[PDB]
Parts: structure tokens; C-alpha cells; sequence
């Protein structure tokens, strides 16, 4: 199962978008479409993956474009959907989820449209719960490639280089 | 197990909307309320606005965040990359009756009970949150307010809400 995230309405929202890629990344993502750069976010992003290693890729496409081909399951991160918990076993079914995070038309086009839990709050934290609870991850993520590496401890900072 | 965030380091000419962010998170996923190194009236104003109208008694106040964690009544749990992962100390964490998360000075790594990482990549300090309260607490899905002003009710295709 492989996941991809659309960020849409970003606008120069600069520090929320790298916050939304970052995340994504961190969390087992494959990469990020974006439907507008913005090359500081795009820079940022491939800072981090070359000194933090992988090929978690970041780009701009035609938002409808990529909604309308790909290609898997199609979902949308909303707070007025329905609670994750309820159509997990129908996520974890796919082979290719493009999870979406913010247009009328999104609700329409997306196959699921899922909510974690129904306050207002971040589009971070929402993308963050659903990668844990769908892709199981973020503590066993590392990357072989990497040039920087942290090491756990109980109270330092402790990194290899 | 009452939870309390302190968000240390918030800029007020940065950082309005991931200081927004955060605390709605805070209460979003169940924690009691939230302690800021610094008012800002800005951002305090969106918090207790989303209160009013979304219910609860979440708060937000202004706190010197040397005193609020030397005399924090529980324990202290710091969220950073460098730290322990969770999954090691989550039972020791879910014992506990009251816990403050500290969310981003060196003695902060001293001062705190434990150092928690979610994860060894850089990502948010919103998303370290999100699944530290949602793993900790596990109430992000059953949090309702019956005492609500608004209410949203799940669709599969729609916006619905109550008022």
C-alpha cells in the first residue's frame, strides 16, 4: 500500500505547507503533488530529503488532472466526513491511496471522505493520524541513504553524521 | 489522565497560525487546555472563539514557562526528535494522573520527567502532537460537547451540521 498527499489552496501558507510535506514524508509517504509552487516549500522539502535522506518526491501538477486519472483509492482529509475508524479496513484494501488536504467538486471526485473527529484543528494533525493508523510507520521509518541520522537517548541530542 | 500542553518558543510575528494550529489540536484530541510561554492576545482570541462556539472549557493562558514546569504537579513529557520513541515509554506515560507535553532552551531536556520522540525525521510539532494525544488518549474519534453552539454531523459526500 502506497500513499501520496495533495495539498491544495496553499498561498504565499508557507510554513503550514512544508509542516503538511514534512509530515507526509516523516510519516511513510511516497511523495506530495502540490497544485501550485512556490519554490521556497519545494526547496525546503528537497533540503530534507537529501541531507535526511530517501526519494520522497515534491511537485505542482493540474489538482483536477491528478484526481481525475489516478489510478487508486481516492481520499479527502474533511471534518465533515466520515470517522476514519469506520472505513480503515476499506483503506488498508488499496493498493495506491491519494490522500487529500486542503472546492465543492473535491467532495464529489474523492471515492472517501473521511474526518478525524468533528472539531476544527489542523490539516496536519488529521494527516498525521491517518498515515499512523493506515500505514503503521513513523517509528520504523529510516532510510539508508541518509547523511544525518538521529540515535534515541534519554536526554540528549544525539546524531550521526 | 488529564493532559496539559505548553508550547514554548512562539513568535508572534511567525508564528500565528502553527500556534493556532497546535492548541486546536490540543483540544481537539482531548487535552484539558494549554499553557503559552507568551500572550499574544491574537491568537488566544481564535482559541476561545473556537470554544465559545465549538464548546468545552479548553483554555488558553500565559504562563512563565520556567515556574509552570518547576512546579508542575505531574509528569512532564517533552516532545522532540532527539527523545525516546513513545512506544518504549507509553504505558510508563499512561500511568501517570497528570501529564504536561511540552511542545517547541536546553534545560527543557533537563527539566522534563521525559524526552519523546514521534518518530527520528523532522515533520511538525503539530503532527508530534497530534499522535502523542491520539496514542496517549485515544478520544480524538469519541470527543463530542453536548453544551455546543455547533455540531457537525458525518456524511459521506456532505457538510452537515447542527446548530
Amino acid at each position: 500500500l502506497e500513499v501520496y498527499v495533495l495539498r491544495l489552496g496553499h498561498r504565499p501558507d508557507k510554513r503550514i505547507s512544508t509542516h503538511v510535506a514534512l509530515t507526509a514524508r516523516a510519516f511513510g509517504a511516497k511523495g506530495i503533488y502540490f497544485d501550485t509552487e512556490d519554490k521556497s516549500v519545494f526547496e525546503s522539502v528537497r533540503d530534507v530529503v537529501e541531507r535526511w535522506g530517501g526519494d520522497f518526491f515534491i511537485k505542482a501538477v493540474s489538482w483536477k488532472k491528478l484526481l481525475r486519472e489516478f489510478d487508486g483509492l481516492k481520499v479527502h482529509l474533511t471534518m465533515y466526513g466520515i470517522p476514519l475508524p469506520q472505513k480503515l479496513e476499506e483503506i488498508k484494501r488499496a493498493d495506491k491511496v491519494l490522500v487529500v488536504v486542503g472546492p465543492p467538486e473535491v467532495y464529489e471526485l474523492c471515492d472517501l471522505n473521511i474526518s478525524i473527529g468533528t472539531q476544527p484543528h489542523s490539516e496536519v494533525a488529521a494527516l498525521a493520524v491517518f498515515l499512523d493508523r493506515v500505514l503503521g510507520k513513523v517509528f520504523d521509518i529510516s532510510f539508508d541513504d541518509a547523511k544525518i541520522k538521529v540515535i534515541p537517548s534519554e536526554r540528549g541530542k544525539r546524531v550521526v553524521s
